[PDB]
């Protein structure tokens, strides 16, 4: 189906930024991924950041200002920076075969990051 695994828990530095893995097993031929970070409290869903990767390349496939993932196959590694102690919470992987059809989407479990000034 798919299975998508992330850490459970992780620090942030004290400069502000935290790292996660997020990584899916699936029976779909994935080629084009879209990963997106969502931010859960309960129901309060908030998106982060996201991306589009290609499969088969190896690249720094997201660069905005908070969030920088890296690519390799079905594994990413996300990042996310300038974090204060407010913006501690439960991020969520969720990743979706974008191409070629058909369409997969499945949810991590989330990584609770916390954040100490
Ligand atoms: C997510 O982040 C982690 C942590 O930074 C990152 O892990 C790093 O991956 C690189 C690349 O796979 C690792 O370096 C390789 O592994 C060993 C180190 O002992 C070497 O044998 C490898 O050398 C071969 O490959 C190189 C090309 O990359 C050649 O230049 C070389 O001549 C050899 O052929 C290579 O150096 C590195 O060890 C880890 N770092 C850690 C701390 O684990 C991971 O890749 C990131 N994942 C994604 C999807 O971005």
């Amino acid at each position: 189906g798919m299975n998508v695994t992330q850490p459970p828990v992780v620090l942030a530095s004290s400069r502000g930024v935290a790292s996660f893995s997020c990584e899916y097993e699936s029976s779909g031929k994935a080629d084009e991924v879209r990963v997106t970070v969502l931010r859960e409290a309960g129901s309060q869903v908030t998106e982060v950041c996201a991306g589009t990767y290609m499969v088969e390349d190896e690249l720094t496939f997201l660069d905005d200002s908070t969030c920088i993932g890296t690519s390799r196959g079905n594994k990413v590694n996300l990042t996310i920076q300038g974090l204060r102690a407010m913006d501690t919470g439960l991020y969520v992987c969720k990743v979706e075969l974008m191409y070629p059809p058909p369409y997969y989407v499945g949810i991590g479990n989330g990584t609770q990051i916390y954040v100490i000034d």
